[PDB]
């Protein structure tokens, strides 16, 4: 198994990458303070593992604050935004 | 906040690490296949975020098999063992 550390936005997210029978493609990372534009490929799922997410999905008008626990799914092919307080850790599922 | 990027056991347990109000200082991270030996400061919280553990305590005899959702503690000051069979992220907790 392959397991590989990846960086975006100058260093402001960072994760593992992986794949594994039962996540499928998947990614465990952190991110900090700042707001953020992701486009995806497949359809994600998203899982906040600690902190929080305002999270704006492209098919719904109002931001929602997703804070540990909780789950969303991102549409495939599609863009996304994100804004972070405190750091906040994720699993992120490519579907 | 600082994020980094941390690699152990050539390579088969990699995390990121950070710190927040809510969690401390923490990991989250992946590990492959294999068996491993670690070594605490703090007591540590661990949370299977995907896959599986079979973990061993300092002060219990049994191993005991934790899957994804599950969290053990191991005290501080102290080594515990895991074996790993499908890749298995984790969010780790100094306490």
């Amino acid at each position: 198994s392959m397991l590989q550390s990846n960086e975006y936005f100058s260093g402001k997210v960072k994760s593992i990458g992986f794949s594994s029978s039962s996540t499928g493609r998947a990614s465990v990372g952190v991110m900090v303070e700042g707001e953020y534009t992701f486009s995806t490929a497949e359809p994600e799922e998203m899982t906040v593992i600690s902190g929080a997410l305002n999270v704006l999905l492209p098919d719904a008008t109002d931001w929602q604050v997703y804070e540990a626990g909780s789950v969303f799914n991102v549409p495939g092919h599609s863009e996304f935004h994100l804004q972070v307080a405190e750091p906040t850790s994720y699993l992120c599922r490519y579907l």
